[PDB]
C-alpha cells in the first residue's frame, strides 16, 4: 500500500502577482492549466517592518463563497490529512 494522487485542483494567489489578482488551476497528469477568475480587486501589498498598504476589496456573496472555496481538492486512495498538510507547508 502508498499514497497515490489522481488529480489536484484549486485556488492560488502568486506573490509575485499578488497585486495582479487571483487565479484557478488544476493539474492532473496530462496536463495543467490556469485561468483568471472573475471578482476583481484593486489589492496593493507592501512589507516594512511593521507597517503595510492596505486595499482589501471583498464582497458580501462573493466572500461568501471564497472564505470556502479558498483550498484544495485532492483524489486517490490511502490518502492521509497530516502527508497531505506538510506536503503543502514544505511548498512554501
Amino acid at each position: 500500500q502508498a499514497i497515490k494522487i489522481d488529480y489536484v485542483k484549486g485556488i492560488l494567489r502568486y506573490d509575485s502577482k499578488l497585486k495582479e489578482g487571483l487565479e484557478e488551476i488544476t493539474i492532473t497528469p496530462n496536463y495543467f492549466i490556469e485561468r483568471t477568475v472573475k471578482g476583481v480587486d484593486a489589492k496593493e501589498f507592501t512589507e516594512e517592518l511593521n507597517g503595510v498598504s492596505f486595499k482589501n476589496v471583498k464582497y458580501t456573496g462573493i466572500t461568501n463563497s471564497i472564505i470556502n472555496d479558498m483550498g484544495f481538492v485532492f483524489a486517490g486512495k490511502n490518502l492521509n490529512k497530516e502527508k497531505l498538510l506538510e506536503l503543502l507547508y514544505k511548498l512554501v
